[PDB]
């Protein structure tokens, strides 16, 4: 006659303890403003009329010039002009909780490295609890408190690892401490992350100080919804990736207050900080995949990242190996089917595609400037290449009798949407079941 | 979805009223009035009542316990149900978000970094491209259960629910003087264009119709714990999805060129609100009670002008079964809630007299809370229609404390949503 079971797909994939990310000597900690959307190379993009400008305002031209005429999406006809407003409205409000576009500047905004200021640290002051020693130092009980802690924080997956430097930035994004919000995107600075012997993170004029013994990275996935990620590049797809940050800035602040409240320091990062691909891997969420996203179990790549970096005594997980690369290395339907044919075909290299990628571990090398070059032509975030992976597919997994597969069948409109189904926060009654958790899947 | 077809009655506010109804300050609350605010600790020492309350939190924790003469595991598990329940309220200011146009209830998006963000789309200046109410209300419920309601309804604005004067705050006093220097305001409709707010006036227009309604649900393993710290920690949680969803929801509502004012706790009553616009029905303990989670479900709202079409109220048997039940009057550990029948007139200035309800004592109620060290929930818990520490750290979750045993019955097709 089975039915799906995560905690069982995690325990018959987990391997031995280690870092699966493979490296060389010319790995280098990579400094944010490479990204794509921050190097002077990339963030400057063409907008319809040709005009040179930063590339979200180039994408606004477009979401503009796309509600005029009635469309969801390049060349994609609405139901009518009122369609096309109500998508990007959604899009724009699930933005409500996040700074230009990450919540990347470190210690500013919703992204603060010490709770001392925030209202809610004010009103609890006088329990103390922020300045109580912790009553439980032990992993293990700490281990199962806080990942129960993050699932009432909004993760549908939580994982731990051991902090890997290689992947924290170099130097970060963000603003000096006295500009206002309103000037931000104009005054923006790098400034080095750097690890020294301080008791709490703490920031100078020249330096983000993290203290050496932040031992651990707790790294949450945000489940986004399908059917709207399915109509990538259309709006919906941005929508259902902009309310997800909001979730995840949520998440950070929840989750940091908690540890702090237990007596232990928590940085928040949502896309800022390091390079939450790789903590995913090591946390055990997932594997890297050819599009460069953390392929998961439950959710494919259909998932939002962040992290928090604490001292907690915690128990790393295991990574999991469910046969990703084996799959990615035969595949290729992102590749073929990216609009801007960003996804490489070829083999896993060393070798940085360009400044974009950080050179020194194995990795599909992509080009992630003819990536965000779309974003304007669309008018949004694509996803494309998260859509039509497999893996994005709710019900991939199959039960022999003896154990767990991947169906290798699997890898051989927007009105609809606003009238189809629909949960809270977008999560899906038909899968919800995947991310139940008991004390034997959060510690071991 | 059936069900909640099945117990539709006909339009018209359920809600019994007589001549002498009048709006009430909010000032009135236990929470606020000063007849109430005042409560001592265990050592005697009078205090603001979340004052009394922080120090029988302190006393349990050193004392290892998780609740009144409740012993925890050890002193470490004390120490995180309370780490737990403050860490919940990270979006929520001084207990509940009251102060309207204040922090994040601004009643304008304008100042808001996520407007700013988008100003050069101007979704917000656009005038409406949809007019028509039965595809606003489609699109707008679709975008709360996006924006993390569980339950959300629609009615027109009755204003006898509306405070007539809030609690709030001077608009440049700072976030450390909130507290000390909480004022009286009135909240006044006038014929204006949009919502705005004067030296002495808040000012809601004439044109706000409607109230949207949503219900935030609870964890029902740790309300079950109730009056302990993992009931205090649930409900915590979900003052910060409430305060998500209205700043979610307004955004989304002005980005669709109508006006839309947030509230949480603030405003006007929401157990009101919620019948009218059918998330359930009014109980003893004055909850509203939903089919769903019966009353283990936080209520937020948000007014606005956005043409919608008002849900009908539902009428699935609660005043019938709550004559004879009478558990969470058995059970309330300060007998705040009457056994007798409903009458038109308050038990005393925290009360709304003029509605056919069941009259309750809740500044017993709030007495109960710096006595116990936490939001009590013992009613909430009991309850039929609802249906150790340790075992609860250790068991089932879900993300955001939802259930996937029963996260089906809330999902939504367009036919339910209008
Ligand atoms: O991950 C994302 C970052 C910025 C934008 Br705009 C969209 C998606
Ligand atoms: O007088 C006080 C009021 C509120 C807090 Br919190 C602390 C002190
Ligand atoms: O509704 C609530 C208001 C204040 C507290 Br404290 C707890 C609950
Ligand atoms: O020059 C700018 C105009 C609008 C925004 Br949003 C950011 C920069
Ligand atoms: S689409 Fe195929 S190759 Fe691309 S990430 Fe998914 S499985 Fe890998
Ligand atoms: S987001 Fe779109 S353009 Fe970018 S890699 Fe994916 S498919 Fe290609
Ligand atoms: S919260 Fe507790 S004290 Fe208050 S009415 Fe309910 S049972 Fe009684
Ligand atoms: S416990 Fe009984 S009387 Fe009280 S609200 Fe619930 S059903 Fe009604």
């Amino acid at each position: 006659a089975k039915e799906k079971n995560a905690a069982e797909i995690r325990q018959q994939f987990a391997m031995t303890a280690g870092s699966p990310i493979i490296v060389n000597d010319k790995l280098e900690r990579y400094a944010e403003v490479r990204t794509a959307f921050t190097h002077p190379t990339s963030f400057f993009k063409p907008n319809y009329k040709g005009e040179v400008k930063p590339w979200f305002l180039s994408a606004y031209d477009e979401k503009v010039r796309q509600i005029e005429n009635g469309e969801n999406g390049p060349k994609m006809k609405a139901k009518n002009v009122g369609e096309a407003r109500a998508g990007r409205a959604l899009e724009a409000a699930g933005w409500t909780l996040d700074i230009n576009y990450g919540n990347i500047y470190p210690n500013r905004f919703f992204m603060l490295w010490s709770g001392e200021t925030m209202t809610n640290t004010q009103l609890w002051a006088p329990v103390g609890l922020d300045r109580r020693p912790p009553d439980t130092t032990d992993p293990v009980e700490l281990t199962n408190y806080v990942k129960f802690a993050a699932r009432m924080a909004g993760a549908d997956l939580v994982g731990v690892a051991r902090l890997n430097r290689n992947w924290v930035y170099s130097e970060a994004v963000t603003i000096p401490a006295d500009v206002p919000y309103e000037q931000s995107l104009h005054k923006e600075i790098e400034k080095p992350i750097v690890f020294k012997d301080v008791p709490l993170p703490i920031e100078t004029d020249d330096e983000l100080i993290i203290p050496n013994t932040c031992e651990n990275v707790i790294v949450a996935g945000i489940a986004m919804n399908r059917e709207m990620m399915q109509t990538a590049p259309n709006s919906m797809a941005c929508a259902t990736t902009a309310f997800c940050y909001s979730r995840m800035c949520m998440f950070d602040m929840w989750l940091c207050q908690f540890i702090r409240y237990m007596g232990y320091y928590a940085i928040p990062s949502c896309n800022g900080v390091g390079q939450s691909v790789a903590f995913a891997v090591e946390a055990g969420l997932g594997q890297a995949s050819r599009m460069g996203a953390c392929i998961t179990p439950e959710f494919g790549p259909n998932v939002r990242l962040t992290k928090v970096f604490t001292n907690m005594p915690l128990v790393p997980d295991k990574p999991i190996d469910f046969g990703v690369t084996e799959f990615c290395e035969t595949c290729k339907k992102c590749a073929r089917e990216c609009p801007s044919k960003a996804i490489t075909e070829g083999p896993r290299t060393f070798e940085g595609r360009s400044i974009h990628n950080q050179s020194g571990k194995l990795q599909w090398q992509n080009d992630y400037n003819k990536c965000l070059g779309y974003w304007p032509e669309s008018g949004g975030y694509c996803g494309v290449c998260v859509a039509v992976c497999p893996f994005t597919k709710g019900n991939i997994w199959i039960h022999d009798g003896v154990e767990w597969l991947i169906d290798n069948t699997r890898f051989l409109n927007i009105t609809e949407v606003w009238d189809g189904k629909i949960n809270t926060y977008g999560l899906d009654a038909d899968h919800f079941r995947d991310t139940v958790s008991f004390r034997k899947d959060r510690v071991k």
